[PDB]
């Protein structure tokens, strides 16, 4: 249940191991998520423990509290140097489970990320304490007044931002992270209205790492598009993810969801 | 078994073959340069998968159940000195003697047939019209396409270009959606590497008498599509432009000369 | 002692705290992502300095004489590996309780309050506005502020975290003049690591309940100025900007809201 | 006669010995070759080995497609690092062996490289096929009928093309490379029409290669100018190389030729 | 007093002695400079006993001959790596020595640079030649007319640049430097009329070492400024030392100084 | 001998010169900085040269005869620390006593004679009007000039500085065409290191008190070329620019002054 920190494979032997005891191989339950020029991995055994220990408790908040360690160790970053290498142009598998339904955050929502973008001041954040959800995973913005009062959860890193979010919607609550601005400024790649493709990528793993588990994750997304380029920004956006609802000075203007039967 | 970590570092090890660490292609062996990366395929797997395919009444069941072979079809080998020593590597265009096609249509050069066009244009709904075997997806998030039809999902180009191989050598008909993650990730008004990297896997089918349809959303701006479409429809062997769901150009390489259609 | 060359190469190593060159921080370790740097504090020798500068007759002479104190307050962990570790690395949004402001306006969240304009704005003159306990001076030239008045001149950013962290904690009033060389420093229409760097650097001070004032020259153009503004501005708790002496717009996230300020 | 792949000098001795076995001096039958950042080396006892058997032999296309490995044997990439310090901007001494006569590709044309260039579509590889050539060596090119029905040799690599082109010329036979291609791809420095200026010394040091032999081999380039900047550019590659053809449309616009007693 | 060359500190015992040493840690004599990415230091013992032995010599132009080794090596550039990590971000601490005064350049200067700016051609060197200085100390500018009759001292590097000017001053000569020109060269970072922003910050961290040390140094910068961008660049540049002089057409157009009471 | 691959370790073999892999330049050792390498005049090896090919009867033969010899006098250095333990290094600006000079033109400093101007300016022949004893070609393609004409082939900076620098200590007039490579080599509207690199050879030879000729094509546009023609001459002892084959400009420094030419 340790993750190797700084020693990796040497040998064959050895790399074949798995991921988190510094191998090459991914374990039948990790999956690799190649965000930018990083390669994380989900333990789907660490997800579900937490996540069946939530929703299966008595005092679920409770539960959250005295571990969120644990929680947070669902997600970690692999030691081993060569995954780049031997897993070219990574991705995540587009799938979707059988038995899969949804009703939220709209009716038959494809599994995926739901992003709700904008641009600074547009009121993500309030909207966010505006929808029925069970928390906001605050990671990478400034402590500000939905910090004090709100039901949230701070975090630190992406690791675990992911890991709380996977676990609170694998138990069957409803998870929002607000937000991937450390997203935005950290990935890099050829731009296309000034944006960097590899975040189109990146938010497609993620969707993708949601699709194969079922779940719907909401993601506050501020692109940093100039007002030219913004309609074409957010269009490539959509096309990434299984829905997206757009805020303008506080209210929605568009929303478009992938539904299991249709797109609306 | 493929060498993950082990790299040659002596002159007898480097004269060994590239799944075993060294710097030399075995005889079946036939690297493919993708951006700063070096793949290679053994033909000789491919061969094998391709024969046991062929008696499979499920070849979607068949890749799920086989994800061992396909790894050893299409790999990445570990020796570092590759791009030194093969300097500014390509594959040889060849055509193997016999070569027929009647798909996609007559007399098609083996190569990629290339489905390229904006976010939207309906590249994914136009492989529907194409009479494949199944659409290898890969890149994209998950859709209404990955529930209802006949898919196999990916995870990384090694995997994308194996599955692709085999069902072609088999005699199935194989499409890629899609290559976004070389548009994103080959960074070097397009990258010229996209260029050369769909060249050196379009020469690949080549040599294997193939076809294989990808689909390629280029994130060229209005004003630059017409010549990025130009330096595509330059490196493969055919390419079919699609707009508003409709195929607006079309172009491709045939045994004795050249097609050109032209529609809305 | 801080370890400054021998970093951890042992999973056993690797357990131990930043300070002693491993990679798991240690209870009161809280690292500070600036750029491509990672630095961290120790709250616990914070604390300490804290409550003997609280009982000292000369805070400018305190300082002076406990640099070894100060560099053990703040200081930049020598292990490697971090970045991969902690991914897209923030500083969590908290506030803690009991927290309570009048300065530098009434219920200020803990954070950063920049002050913020071009060559020559008088953002150096405006700090003697502000009753300040004193001036940390970093990365500027040696001017009249810095012989005449209570000032502290420092070297590097951990010592000028590491004074105003300390100043504050023990109930004193710290402006930093300036931040000139994250501006120069960060690079990546201004580096979108700039805006992160903050947003970290805000939130140590967030979980720490206190704001330090801070003088920051983004050397933006007159066309580009009004947006590096709203991107600092959306960064940080809160923002002064000063033209030609004078304050010509504010802003501050407060516990329950949000100010505004517009002058000429 | 075997080449060095991971070994290098790693002591004085080993130091001088030639650039086959691993060392940072070359033999005087090894004439480097730099191309980009790139160092590859001819052997000039090998290429005269082969190109004698050919001009020598009954059956010359025999003794060919019987000794391709020996053949491509004649250009290599030495393993040494040191090179680029060592031998620093490295070029090609621009010589003209004594006695030299030429007919082909005009009467007195200088050795060297005869570029023949163009847009894409311009007809460059159709225009090949109508000249008097013994072999088209088709490099980094997609299949097309050129490689069904002609006189070609498929390669994968710049040291095998330029090595069948040496070959070739120096038996008196006459040799094209469609195309350089992936030398416009993967070079990359300063510009001056957009054009990569380490392209001009690439060709010029190839084309003294060829001054130095004695040859003439010609060369496709499509340097991917502009509309506007092809004149400029056309005139650069021009002052690059022996000779220059152009194309535009399938017919010849300008052509131009160093001649022995003049320039044409 | 001889400096480490090539070893470094690789343990913690070794990390804790002097730079001079190879360690991580200056010495109570040792200033470390930061210009651009790389960090020099000054040894204040070293540069006292130069400047006290010229100042009480009987002879000290012969002394200044006889020991010009010695002289430069008051400045060196440390061996040990990990400065930039250690000390982030690093510049040189504000300060003004007590009992400072000046009459040179004008009165009540601050000590500091003195910066002579102005474009290419514009007199700058000659307007050196013009003011009552000891000594030119002539760095990375072409041999001209200065270098064969006038009194100066010619070097090759930064180190001795510095060396031999913080020397004279401390001796209390008046010495120029002419000039910068391989800083502004040198120096890369995002730009603000093109200027790299690490240009101001070395002349910073240079000014603030004068400024510790209780001298001006007069210095000619030519920053290759465009002519519409030049006022903003020259304001910049001001604001980042004590004093500059501006040249056009070799006339002074500008002068300003901070004073130890004012501006001027 | 100089040491190709084996560089100091220890402090003792760091004292050691430049030829035996150390880092301190012997007596008579000068290094030369251009671009990011750094090459090493040896003027005792040179003088020794300079006397042989005084008494010889065919300087170009001397020079074929002693490749040894020449690449004694001018190498590049093995060990790797120079760069920082000399920081932003140029060669200094001096004048031999006693120096006199008639060619180029009376007076003329010692340092590089520049003839500059686009493709086809009509530079290499207006070489022939100087009264030359040879011209030393390097990076240009093989031409008329080469095979009619006194010339000296050569490969690389090391042999064209060495040939031009014995040829001049000897007495004679040597030209380089060109410096090419330095055009394109060098990158950091051109790169401000074409500007340094050309500083510090004119000083190599100010120091050895000789005049070099050397052609350079900078590529520069028709906008900017007036700007880059002023950057180089402001970088070296004289300049001649050629438009169309005639002289447009020319500026030279003079021991005691300056002189200037405008033509058409
Ligand atoms: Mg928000
Ligand atoms: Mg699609
Ligand atoms: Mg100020
Ligand atoms: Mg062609
Ligand atoms: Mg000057
Ligand atoms: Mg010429």
């Amino acid at each position: 249940e340790t993750v190797a920190l700084v020693v990796e494979a040497t040998t064959e032997a050895e790399a074949k191991k798995s991921l988190r005891e510094g191998g090459l191989v991914p374990a039948a339950h990790e999956i690799m998520i190649p965000v930018g020029n990083m390669i994380l991995a989900v333990d789907t055994q660490v997800l579900d423990k937490c996540a069946l220990a939530l929703a299966a408790s008595d005092d679920p908040g409770r539960w959250f509290a005295e571990n969120e360690s644990l929680i947070h160790s669902t997600v970690f970053a692999p030691v081993a140097k060569g995954l780049h290498r031997v897993y070219p142009l990574l991705s995540v598998r587009p799938e979707v489970p059988a038995g899969y339904e949804a009703s939220w955050p709209t009716q038959d929502h494809m599994p995926g990320l739901h992003l709700v973008v904008g641009g600074t001041g547009a009121g993500k954040s309030s909207y966010l304490a505006s929808q029925d959800l069970t928390l906001v995973i605050r990671w990478g913005e400034p402590a500000e007044r939905f910090d004090v009062e709100g039901a949230t959860h701070a975090v630190s890193d992406l690791n675990e931002a992911l890991a709380v979010a996977f676990v609170m919607a694998r138990a069957g609550y409803r998870p929002a992270i607000d937000s991937f601005r450390n997203l935005v400024f950290g990935i890099e790649s050829a731009a296309g209205g000034g944006i960097s493709t590899a975040l189109y990528s990146a938010m497609t793993a993620i969707n993708n790492v949601c699709s194969r588990l079922g779940i719907v994750v909401m993601v506050v997304v501020n692109p940093m598009a100039t007002e030219a380029k913004a309609e074409l920004v957010y269009n490539n956006m959509a096309a990434s993810v299984a829905g997206m609802t757009v805020l303008m000075d506080g209210a929605v203007s568009k929303q478009t969801v992938r539904t299991l039967s249709g797109r609306t």
